[PDB]
């Protein structure tokens, strides 16, 4: 008859279809834990709030759904800050639920109070707000969710004072609302759409770029449709890559980065259809080198700020990426009178291979396992029933080079924040989502990066999560060591060596399987053996340091 | 002639007198690393920016000096937020230098740019500011330090864009300024001072309570003079305990907490003189349970806000605590007509040691090592040559029932943040300060909290810091587990159990000495062997979970 | 028996000795108005919240006490923002009490809610906070007051939700605390003090500069004392000027600006004792031109950030300015063995006159009343029973030139914000304070500036406040017109002419006396006539535009 505010949170979460939370206990948030027990809603409790926040991200990114993080007042919240800022920059819809000091006893110098968590999250969230009344919990939870899920997706921080959670109200007087928000996005205007399609057909060498917004809606069948109908080849930033996974093979350009060569091979596009991809780091800023100044850019983004940010564009449209692709698929179901593009579709596939082979031809494995050969070993196990998470710097740069040539169930790599160490929690949340889909998660990280959340092997074991963590161990903070050397002087290395530590022993000390390997041959067996088992695994791989990936260098 | 913004920063730090930085590398801040090679200033690099921030804190606290943390753009910053908050609430002077995105290329969606780091830190720093031009560096750095070191001490964040730091200027054109800020603090008006002395002279059961501003000023000798002259017992909060270590024992009350039973037995102080003690968690808020409602209170704080925050006071003075301690000492040297107070000193001692005896009497170690028994073992090794850091909750609440009876060099416990896991980095920075004075550092932490920063074992070994890490392993997030059992029910634990992982094992995988123990005698031998060696160690002590410490039982 | 939160505010205000509020009604704050009615506490209700906020400032500045502003939710608060930011920069202690949306009905899109007033005031206040509980009102009001009153003085924003004000509690259960904070400031350390006094005596040509902090404490008798004893001549920024009013005439340097000449007349000080004066605009930044690079600066400020901000200093001391002067007066009551300084004391007075006379010699009144001659007419009525407020730009620049040569009861002019139009509310609040002291307020403003709050003649009449507003009417935004001309081109005037409007008619339409005058002779009669009456007065004075004051020019 009388229920707690924490029970209100959870009943509302359920109504929204939430099935998993990620967090770390504290008394301020106990009422949420008790309610979960009762509705049998697993809370995956980790060893650091960062890893819990990153888990929520990975789960949202892998499952294309809402991720939910739960942390307690004070240090709970401050340890979640890297996750919030990462999700903000990657545009991932996560609800961060955070405990806080009771409203009574404001300004009392009390335990875990006196920290304005809302004010700190405000610069990095789509919405940050503190609940003032137990009665408000459901409408505010549901409002927070709508803000997170709608285009562009992003993090939200709902702060729940201890007071407000512990307070009990008459359960017959309160209304748990529905989540009532169309999953069908908003589409462009038909004029704008025709105009787009007209520019499309009348042009010679066109590409589609995908951004994160395209993976969040996951309008897969509509993507292939529109692609069959038009024969326009498709590139992607990291986050869009798994969207190419169900394409006819011939028209997969893979990673947008390998669009770089196209100046030299004189085949730069005359038209780019940017769908959710933003001007900036992953798209070569406004420099011209990936997206030509001479090309006609058509850009669809839910944020009008993003439209042509760094470079003159020919048409800017505000809409939902998912809703647009759908519109594009429905419009070319009316058409079937589309130009051929044979030269181009092969001219696309051929150049991506030539770059792959140029790395392939370079790269010798004498006296040090080459980072590209490790990357290849990994690529050989990657199909649509595998999510790959990448962390590490050099590690991920090398990895990206083999990644265009495979069709993963997911690909979760660093966004604009570039924060080393987020991989562990990410992959761990990804694997929760993968479990419900039958996929399997592999984390590829550096020896620097892994040390951020290595304690998570513990969580992997307690909750029996089959993640495979592969550590590219080059005994250093590699990209940064490189920078010191190439930028400052061969003699100028400091603070970037990591010549110590047995990570597989750390993993085994936590109760997971740990392999160390230092040859191609022993790596594949370890990998195959790890894939073969339903256990958490660590694979510490010795890897050459001084090879330089393309994306540094020239 | 030509130097980087990096050298500018470093030259100014030198001029101000800093000997050690704490950090972790990034290209954005590399110019600062280089400038530290040349001037041969060590930068203790960690495995997590959080651990680095905390070390600068431990160093500032253990050595009563400025702590300097150095971190990179984006993730480097967000990982520092917790130490910053932590320093904020404990009033500890730490300069946080952070790199950020270049000012040119502002708003370009570029790597590690794109979060407003000043906006995030503003709610938890004394000052937060972004540098606009290389020529501003030395005045801005010097300003940062002044703000960090003045009363009350706290954290400062100085954001340093990549442009500013890479930019080169002719060394001739910019003057490095001096640290002009006399070290003596402001004192009370002689009329206030007299009124306080006046009150102090006519009280039957007077008491002094010290707080953190007393440890940052460290007027040990002035304090002796004044305690010796007036014969008034001294208590302290966690942060002020080492200030009681130069004092005759007949007038050490120990920790404030043990004022509890003075009311609970008809001996409540007449008059309490708070020096930097704030009203709040550590002084029993406004409850009057430690600082009684009936007593007259003279409060001396540098922040008017704190004066009588929760509870009326007789007299509120805003001044530096150290300055005030000096003033008091030297006013007290010259009026030698101070009543005896021998009785009162006795009653105060009897009650402190009654509590202690009483807990001894009821602590049985049959069936598992009792945490009070474990805390006694640590206690038998503590004096002025040892810094004790405390983390973990139940762990520090039991530990703290023994700390009154010993006289440590340092005692670094949780402030208001209450953030589990900050201990490891704190202790690491503390052990750096301690080497300057040949002291030894010991960390006493829970099995939950050590998991936050378990990877600092690697920093211990690569850096040859002989920190001894003691884990009180009760296989749970203990205090939270007790909360579930006591506030909800026996049947109602979830999320609080951690029955997995070999912590000694982890530490060994990183090259540190691991020991496992589970009795008085075995722990006693492990600790003695750990002390005998100059190597980092980890000791994992199986400790009972059931016994409730006095704190809780309120 | 049951009383409102609004009654709690007022009972607390009374206990603090508050006797006047300034504001503008709204229903959200009605409970505060009703309580005022009952305790007979005048609320001076104005025509714009800006003018009410500025009134609170002027009253605090003129009375050396707390000013209290009261404004309602939403636009009430946003119209107070210029006042808050002005008070922040001038360091004036004002409590801004603001209404806001009820806590219930947060996020309801309701009337005057949905505006985070705390977040907007946070960058410009010493403390901004929202009350969460009716029971908290007294301790929070009293805490807000202590933050405002203590060094450095500044604005505070206490936000009071409608809910919280309207809620009624048991009046027998709540404690109205006292304001318990020493009025005696904190003094320097004796070593630091002797050192200062030693540098003082051993130097040849020393000056004292005063800043606003010196007028806020108003330790007058202690100022003269220390000045007799030492014979050191005293300068002041605008805010410190009234502090020179009770000095032996021979040692009054007046406005710090006329220290400018001292390079040329080769008489730059060898020592400057900066007391509350900050490095920056009013003190010639760090350029050397007022305070010599070659001089030994001794600076006392409560803000360690301010100490040597822009220029190398010889000694930096953190303390209360008022408490220091007192310390200086008590230390030289022990001395009476002080060097003569005859050359200098005359070399001081003589150069200030020479600059006065150089303007005097220039300046012809043929076909336009000269701005300096108007300034002189005003100066001739200024003694210690007159507060002068200055607004306007050119107007105040000219005025400042006659101001060194008179002894006002107050002098309130623009601080760093330099906001045109704040004069009207300022002078109006000043006059409330002047009424209780028998003084009389004269506002000297431009024709631009007056138009900001001209509606206030209405308030002047409703509350019968004898202010005299003198409008230097030069039919333009004068300093800005000058800038366009001198900086850009004679032909390049736009947007800076104001060739229209009869201000004395506006005043008369509001029921006040209005003079227009266009000669020296007719101006003095109008002034004398206005002084002679106990009525609000407007005096529109036609004034030449193209004369250029020194402080522009060269
Ligand atoms: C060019 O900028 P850089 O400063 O070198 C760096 O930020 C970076 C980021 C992306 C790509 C390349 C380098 C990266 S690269 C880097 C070394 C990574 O070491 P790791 O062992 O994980 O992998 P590898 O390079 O050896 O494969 C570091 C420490 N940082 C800076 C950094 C520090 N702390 C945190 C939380 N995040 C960061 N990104
Ligand atoms: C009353 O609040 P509680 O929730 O019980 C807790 O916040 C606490 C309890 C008593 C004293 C101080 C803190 C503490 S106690 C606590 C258990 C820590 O377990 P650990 O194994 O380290 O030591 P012990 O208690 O077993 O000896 C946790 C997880 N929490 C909440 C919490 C979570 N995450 C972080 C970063 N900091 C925290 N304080
Ligand atoms: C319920 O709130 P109320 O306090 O009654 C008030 O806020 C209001 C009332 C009804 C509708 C809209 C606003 C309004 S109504 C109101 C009276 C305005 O008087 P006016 O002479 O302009 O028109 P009328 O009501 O006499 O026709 C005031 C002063 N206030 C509060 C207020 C103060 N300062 C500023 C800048 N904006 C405000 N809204
Ligand atoms: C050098 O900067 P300037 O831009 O000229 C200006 O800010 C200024 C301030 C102080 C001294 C001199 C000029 C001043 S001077 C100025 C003209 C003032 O006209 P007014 O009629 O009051 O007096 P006078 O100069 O004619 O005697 C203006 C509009 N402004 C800019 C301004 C605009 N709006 C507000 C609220 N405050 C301001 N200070
Ligand atoms: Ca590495
Ligand atoms: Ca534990
Ligand atoms: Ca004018």
């Amino acid at each position: 008859a009388m229920i707690t505010g924490g029970e209100l949170v959870v009943r509302t979460l359920i109504k929204a279809g939430v099935e998993h939370l990620f967090g770390l206990h504290g008394a301020h948030i106990d009422t949420i834990f008790q309610a979960c027990l009762d509705h049998d809603v697993p809370i995956i409790d980790t060893r650091h709030e960062a890893a819990a926040g990153h888990a929520a991200e990975g789960y949202a990114r892998a499952g294309a759904k809402l991720g939910v993080a739960l942390v307690t007042a004070g240090g709970g919240f401050t340890n979640a800050v890297t996750p919030i800022a990462n999700a903000w920059l990657d545009r991932t819809p996560v609800l961060f639920l955070t405990g806080s000091g009771a409203l009574r006893d404001d300004e009392t110098n009390t335990l875990q109070a006196g920290i304005d968590q809302v004010a700190m999250a405000a610069p990095i969230t789509k919405w940050a707000h503190r609940v003032m009344a137990t009665e408000h919990i459901p409408r505010l939870v549901m409002q927070a969710i709508r803000a997170a899920l709608s285009a562009p997706r992003g993090p939200v921080l709902l702060d729940l004072p201890w007071d407000i959670l512990m307070n009990q109200i008459d359960e017959d007087s309160v209304i748990i609302p529905d989540l009532v928000l169309s999953a069908h996005g908003a589409r462009p205007d038909p004029a704008d759409l025709d105009q787009a399609l007209a520019l499309l057909r009348k042009a010679e060498r066109p590409v589609i770029v995908l951004g994160s917004e395209a993976s969040r809606t996951a309008r897969k069948t509509a993507l292939s449709a529109f692609v069959a109908a038009t024969g326009v080849p498709v590139f992607a930033d990291y986050e869009g890559l798994s969207m190419l996974s169900g394409l006819p093979d011939a028209m997969r350009g893979g990673l947008v980065q390998n669009l770089y060569s196209f100046a030299k091979a004189d085949a730069a596009p005359d038209l780019v259809l940017m769908l959710g991809a933003r001007f900036g780091l992953n798209t070569g800023h406004g420099s011209g080198q990936l997206i030509p100044h001479s090309a006609q850019v058509i850009q669809v983004d839910p944020d009008a700020c993003e439209l042509g940010r760094l470079q003159g564009i020919a048409l800017g449209i505000v809409a939902d990426v998912g809703g647009t692709i759908e519109a594009l698929a429905q419009a070319t179901a009316q058409d079937a009178a589309w130009p051929d593009r044979g030269d181009w579709c092969a001219k696309v596939t051929d150049l991506a291979q030539e770059r792959y082979a140029s790395i392939a031809a370079k790269s010798s494995s004498e006296h040090a396992l080459h980072p590209f050969h490790a990357s290849q070993v990994i690529a050989k196990h990657v199909d649509a029933g595998v999510t790959v998470v990448a962390d590490g710097a050099l590690t991920y740069l090398w990895l990206s080079e083999v990644m265009s040539r495979v069709k993963p169930g997911g690909f979760l790599c660093h966004g604009y924040l570039g924060s080393m160490g987020v991989g562990f929690g990410t992959a761990l949340g990804a694997q929760v989502a993968d479990l419900e889909a039958g996929r399997r998660t592999i984390l590829v990280t550096g020896d620097g990066s892994v040390g951020y959340s290595i304690g998570e092997f513990d969580t992997l074991v307690r909750k029996q999560l089959p993640l495979i963590v592969i550590i590219m161990n080059n005994q250093s903070w590699g990209a940064t060591l490189h920078f010191q050397q190439l930028a400052v002087g061969p003699n100028r290395v400091t603070g970037t060596r990591l010549e110590n530590g047995s990570y597989h022993g750390v993993a085994a000390a936590f109760g997971a399987d740990g392999y160390h390997v230092d040859s191609v041959e022993s790596f594949s067996a370890a990998l195959a053996q790890a894939l073969a088992h339903n256990r958490p695994a660590c694979i510490n791989v010795a890897v050459a340091l001084d090879p330089i990936p393309p994306e540094e260098l020239i």
